DNA sequence: TATTGCCGCAG
DNA sequence: ACTGCGGCAAT
């Protein structure tokens, strides 16, 4: 009916759409171009940097 | 064909 | 607590 036609050429993992595959490929590559300005830790995109930022709040 | 914002799932 | 993951929508 649930098709996962996009797939990785090094491990065959399948995806519903091109976005999951884009992210998966970049994860194999270690391509994490956006970094936390506070600690330097790198993430795949700005959204994931932003989610990380709360690490740096004083707890509670 | 591409990238990421948004945000939920799971460990 | 923290983050890898990935579906959907938008672009
Ligand atoms: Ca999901
Ligand atoms: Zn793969
Ligand atoms: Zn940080």
């Amino acid at each position: 009916p649930s098709e996962r036609p996009f797939f990785c050429n090094f491990c065959g993992k399948t995806y519903r759409d091109a976005s999951g595959l884009s992210r998966h490929r970049r994860a194999h590559l270690g391509y994490r171009p956006r970094s936390c300005p506070e600690c330097g830790k790198c993430f795949r995109d700005q959204s994931q940097v932003n989610r990380h930022l709360k690490v740096h709040q004083n707890k509670p």
